[PDB]
């Protein structure tokens, strides 16, 4: 069995539905609000063993499984204000400049956990990110191309690493930074495949102040080795959060 983490499916009561597995909001216990995602099935439940083995308040929170019955679930934690994507796009009435540095600071504080756990996440991007209620941001999708949060070593070699993780980082502070808009927004995956190879680099968003900036660049070294760790990153968000406020 999978322990503590099996829950009694009559214990959720099923509320909305939020998109098609098949994902809906519900309760646990008439006290908890979830998210539960319904489903092949040996594959499906992986995202959920990944999930029993990490913890971390800026990172999507595994609540259960319900394995023995057909269809299988998956409870976690849930975000009343859905992927960041979209709240960056929809949502901007609902949060300031000196918020979008608090984003990148949630997320880096959750790849920085991923990182001492030598734990890659692979699709890091706003897309993959949840907020909540108070709109503290958290990464998502963990447990499951992308050519436009990817470094050239992936574009080229498939060569994953932390490094590679830290180049989409990067590329989501700059998603962040300019409300949403996709990256390389006049061009194609395959122009931004060459562009990038060629050494060619997002542009400074203008909510971005030129020390954020600089911050984001570093994500982007073409030396994957010159790139800095999350705890590096970490320490540079924090320095410019207590000079920009
Ligand atoms: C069930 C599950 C298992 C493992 C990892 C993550 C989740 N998960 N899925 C949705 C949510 C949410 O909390 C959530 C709450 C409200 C809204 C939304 C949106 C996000 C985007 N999706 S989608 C993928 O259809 O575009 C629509 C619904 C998501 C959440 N925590």
């Amino acid at each position: 069995g999978y322990g503590s983490w099996e829950i009694d499916p009559k214990d959720l009561t099923f509320l909305k539905e939020l998109g098609t597995g098949v994902v809906k909001y519900g309760k646990w216990r008439g006290q908890y609000d979830v998210a539960i995602k319904m489903i092949s099935e040996d594959e499906f439940i992986e995202e959920a063993k990944v999930m029993m083995n990490l913890s971390h308040e800026k990172l999507v929170q595994l609540y259960g499984v319900c394995t023995k019955q057909r269809p299988i679930f998956i409870i976690t934690e849930y975000m009343a204000n859905g992927c960041l994507l979209n709240y960056l796009r929809e949502m901007r009435h609902r949060f300031q400049t000196q918020q979008l540095l608090e984003m990148c600071k949630d997320v880096c504080e959750a790849m920085e956990y991923l990182e001492s756990k030598q734990f890659l996440h692979r699709d890091l991007a706003a897309r993959n990110c949840l907020v909540n209620d108070q709109g503290v941001v958290k990464v998502s999708d963990f447990g499951l191309f992308p050519v436009r949060w990817s470094p050239p070593e992936v574009l080229m070699y498939s060569k994953f690493s932390s490094k590679s993780d830290i180049w989409a980082f990067g590329v989501l502070m700059w998603e962040i930074y300019s409300l949403g808009k996709m990256p390389y927004e006049r061009f194609t995956n395959s122009e931004t495949a060459e562009h990038i190879a060629q050494g060619l680099r997002l542009y400074r968003p203008h909510l971005a102040s030129e020390k954020v900036y600089t911050i984001m660049y570093s994500c982007w070294h073409e030396k994957a080795d010159e790139r800095p760790t999350f705890k590096i990153l970490l320490s540079n968000i924090l320095d410019v959060m207590d000079e920009e406020s």
